[PDB]
């Protein structure tokens, strides 16, 4: 039973006492530990993510979090020190372990879970970007979401950074299948565009049932992709510095539409977030009589702030679907 006095996540610098208990740990990587806990009060479960702290600077992922609020990107509740600690909402499965069962279980993952998983995807992607902020790790590992909610919630600010034009930001960001061909060869002038590439990696996968540009060298990652894409002309080459007979049959031709207009070489041709989340694969979302496999209703999907639609607010009339 461990008591602390942290600072909550967003609103005014005012502590709470909390407390916690059946502190287990979930997960170990690179970047330190992940414990899960239950508040004493609430009986709440929470993940607390135990990253190691510099005197030096103010830790970045911290500051990317404070600002942060959105219904589909993880909620910072509070943070304390010892070093770091992150109190964050504990949501049970991830997209990795979801699309893992089902090519595990040799079959896919309904097409009403990907347009529900990738539009929450494209939603935190539009508000991220509306602060010129860039996740640099999107991948399946990164993207929690509720079972029987089928909410997505964006996790791990680790690697993101604030993107400012002129200034280089390091190539070597990204984990390997989600890498935009842009960071594979190099370029340190890359964009948001990236964290749109590595959603179209997921897309495609929870499509074809197994990752889509594999390979443990970029040489193989490239070769995957000029394969499907191919080859790169010297003006896509300079702008970094099939489809139907890629996926299964029934496949919905709106989502191999979809990623063929964001798995593109140019950064430039490829969809905004927005963009895709009112592209006509979400359609059905869109639709008023749309509900889960499960009979329960679908997640706030229209819900739209000023922020979210600053990208381009003309958006709007096809966001919101008249019924809202
Ligand atoms: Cl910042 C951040 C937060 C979280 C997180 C928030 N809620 C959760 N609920 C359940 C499991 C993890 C979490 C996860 C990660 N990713 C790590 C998970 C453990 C293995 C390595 C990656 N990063």
């Amino acid at each position: 039973v461990t008591t602390v006095v942290a600072t909550p996540g967003q609103g005014p610098d005012r502590p709470q006492e909390v407390s916690y208990t059946d502190t287990k740990v979930i997960g170990n990587g690179s970047f330190g530990v992940v414990y899960q806990a239950k508040l004493c009060d609430s009986g709440e479960l929470v993940a607390i993510k135990k990253v190691l702290q510099d005197k030096r600077f103010k830790n970045r992922e911290l500051q990317i979090m404070r600002k942060l609020d959105h219904c589909n990107i993880v909620r910072l509740r509070y943070f304390f020190y010892s070093y770091l600690n992150l109190v964050l909402d504990y949501v049970p499965e991830t997209v990795y372990r979801v699309a893992r069962h089902y090519s595990r279980a040799k079959q896919t993952l309904p097409v009403i879970y990907v347009k529900l998983y990738m539009y929450q995807l494209f939603r935190s992607l539009a508000y991220i970007h509306s602060f010129g902020i860039c996740h640099r790790d999107i991948k399946p590992q990164n993207l929690l979401l509720d079972p029987d909610t089928a909410v997505l919630k964006l996790c791990d600010f680790g690697s993101a950074k604030q993107l400012v034009r002129g200034e280089p930001n390091v190539s070597y960001i990204c984990s390997r299948y989600y890498r935009a061909p842009e960071l594979i060869f190099g370029a340190t002038d890359y964009t948001s565009s990236i964290d749109v590439w590595s959603a179209g990696c997921v897309l495609a996968e929870l499509l074809l049932g197994q990752p889509i540009f594999p390979g443990d060298s970029g040489v193989d990652q490239l070769v995957e992709i000029i394969k499907v894409l191919g080859t790169p002309t010297r003006e896509q080459i300079r702008e970094m510095n099939p489809w139907t007979k890629v996926f299964r049959p029934r496949t919905p031709p709106e989502a191999i539409a979809l990623c063929s207009r964001l798995l593109e070489y140019t950064p430039t041709a490829r969809l905004t977030p927005l963009e895709a989340c009112a592209h006509s694969f979400f359609d059905e979302l869109r639709d008023p009589n749309v509900k889960l496999p499960n009979g329960r209703d679908t997640p706030a999907l229209f819900n739209f702030t000023t922020q979210e639609l600053s990208s381009n607010p003309p958006l709007a009339t096809i966001l919101i679907p008249p019924h809202a």
